[PDB]
C-alpha cells in the first residue's frame, strides 16, 4: 500500500468569502491533480474539516503549506493514519458545506451538501462522531457520484451516519459517566488525576466536557436529593471539575474573532465552571469571549455599556437550582431597566430554558440554551 491519510480540524478566517473558498479548491485541485492527493474540504460555520490523503512525502509538504495558511487557524491535526485505500479516489479535493451554510453563501452542485439539520441539536453526539460522520458521508458521496454522477444524494442522509456513530459510542460514555459520577461522590480531589483522565478520554473538546457535565450533574443532583451525598461533597466535585477543566482546555481568546461576547453569572451564583465552559466552547469556534462574574446588576450595567458588546450570555449554574429561575428572571428584567441599548441580546440557560419560548419573550431574555452543549447553535442564530 503506503498511502497515508492526514485528517484536521481548523478555524475559518472570520472574513472568509466565496472567491476564498473556490480560490482554495483550484489551487488544491491542480496542486493535488499533480501531486497525487485526494481528500475533501467540509466548511461548517467557521469551521473547517479537512481529509488529504496520497503517499506520506506528498502529505507532508501539502501540510506544510497549508499549516502556514492565513485564511485559516488553529489547525489542530485530529488523524495520521495509514490507510489502506484512498477513500476519496477521484476527488482531488472537493468542496463540501452544510445546508446553512448553503443558504448562507448563495448556493447548486458542484459542492456536496451536508444536512446537519436533523442532528445539530443533538446533544448525544459528541465532536468526534461528528468528524467521523462527516468523513463517512462524503468518501461515500464520492463512491456514490463516482458510479452514477446524475443521480443526487438527499442532504439529510447524514443524520442517518451521525446518530449511528454517536450510538456507537453510547455505552462506553454511559461506563464513562457512570465511574465518573462515583469519583465525584467520593472523593473527587484525592482522586483529581483519575477524574482528568477520564475526562480527557472521553472529552476531547470542550462541548464534550459539557456534555458529560450535564450527565454527571443530573446523577449527582438526584444523589444530593436523595441525602446519598452532602452539599460539602458536590462543592468539592464542583472544585475538581475546574481543576481538571482548566487543565485540559484552556484556549487562549481568538485573535481574527468572528464577534465578542460576555459571559456573566447571576450574582450569588457562582457558576464558574460553566461560565468556564461557555467561554471555551464560544472560543472554540471563533468567538472573543469574556467571563464577568459581578455582584451588582449596575456593575453589569457599566461593563456592557463599556463594552459596547451587545451580547450577554447568562451561564446557568447547574448545581445549584434551588432558586435558579426566579433569581436569573428578576436579574435580566432589572438588567433590560437599567439598561439603553436597543441592540443588547441576552442569552439563557438553566431550567429557565426549558420553558417555552412564549415565556421567553416574556422574560426579557432573547433565546435559550437547555443544555450547555447547545451554547455556541443558539448564540450563532442570534448572530
Ligand atoms: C482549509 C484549506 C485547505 C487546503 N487544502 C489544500 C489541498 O488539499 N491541496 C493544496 O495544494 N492546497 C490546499 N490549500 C492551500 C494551501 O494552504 C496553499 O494555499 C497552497 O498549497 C500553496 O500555494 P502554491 O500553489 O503557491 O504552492 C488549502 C488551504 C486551506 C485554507
Amino acid at each position: 500500500s503506503d498511502l497515508v491519510s492526514c485528517c484536521y480540524r481548523s478555524l475559518a478566517a472570520p472574513d472568509l468569502t466565496l472567491r476564498d473558498l473556490l480560490d482554495i479548491v483550484e489551487t488544491s485541485q491542480a496542486h493535488n491533480a499533480r501531486a497525487q492527493l485526494t481528500g475533501a474540504l467540509f466548511y461548517s460555520q467557521g469551521v473547517f474539516f479537512q481529509w488529504l490523503e496520497g503517499r506520506p512525502a506528498a502529505v507532508a509538504e501539502v501540510m506544510t503549506h497549508i499549516q502556514r495558511d492565513r485564511r485559516h487557524s488553529n489547525v489542530e491535526i485530529l488523524a495520521e493514519e495509514p490507510i489502506a485505500k484512498r477513500r476519496f479516489a477521484g476527488w482531488h479535493m472537493q468542496l463540501s458545506c452544510s445546508e446553512a451554510d448553503m443558504r448562507s453563501l448563495g448556493l447548486s452542485r458542484q459542492i456536496v451538501t451536508v444536512g446537519r439539520s436533523l442532528v445539530a441539536d443533538n446533544t448525544n453526539i459528541f465532536s468526534f462522531d461528528r468528524i467521523a460522520a462527516v468523513r463517512r458521508f462524503l468518501s461515500d458521496v464520492c463512491a456514490a457520484r463516482t458510479l452514477a454522477p446524475d443521480t443526487p444524494v438527499e442532504a439529510d442522509t447524514f443524520a442517518l451516519y451521525a446518530l449511528t456513530e454517536a450510538q456507537a459510542g453510547r455505552s462506553g460514555r454511559a461506563k464513562a459517566v457512570a465511574r465518573l459520577s462515583d469519583l465525584l461522590s467520593t472523593d473527587p480531589l484525592g482522586r483529581l488525576t483519575e477524574v482528568e483522565e477520564l475526562l480527557r478520554a472521553h472529552a476531547p473538546t470542550a462541548a464534550d466536557f459539557a456534555r458529560l457535565f450535564e450527565a454527571c450533574a443530573e446523577r449527582l443532583t438526584r444523589a444530593l436529593a436523595e441525602d446519598r451525598i452532602s452539599r460539602m461533597q458536590v462543592t468539592l466535585a464542583y472544585s475538581a471539575l475546574q481543576m481538571a477543566l482548566r487543565r485540559i482546555h484552556h484556549l487562549p481568546d481568538p485573535q481574527k474573532s468572528v464577534g465578542a461576547v460576555l459571559v456573566a453569572g447571576v450574582p450569588g451564583h457562582k457558576p464558574i465552571l460553566e461560565a468556564a465552559l461557555a467561554a471555551e466552547m464560544l472560543r472554540a469556534v471563533g468567538w472573543s469571549t469574556s467571563v464577568v462574574h459581578p455582584e451588582s446588576v449596575a456593575a453589569l450595567a457599566a461593563r456592557l455599556k463599556t463594552s459596547r458588546t451587545s451580547t450577554l450570555v447568562v451561564a446557568p449554574s447547574l448545581l445549584e437550582g434551588t432558586e435558579q429561575e426566579a433569581d436569573t428572571l428578576r436579574f435580566v428584567s432589572a438588567l433590560r431597566a437599567r439598561t439603553d441599548l436597543p441592540g443588547l441580546s441576552i442569552l439563557v440557560g438553566g431550567r429557565l430554558a426549558q420553558l417555552p419560548p412564549s415565556k421567553l419573550k416574556d422574560s426579557g431574555a432573547d433565546a435559550g440554551f437547555a443544555h450547555l452543549a447547545l451554547l455556541p447553535a443558539a448564540l450563532a442564530r442570534v448572530a
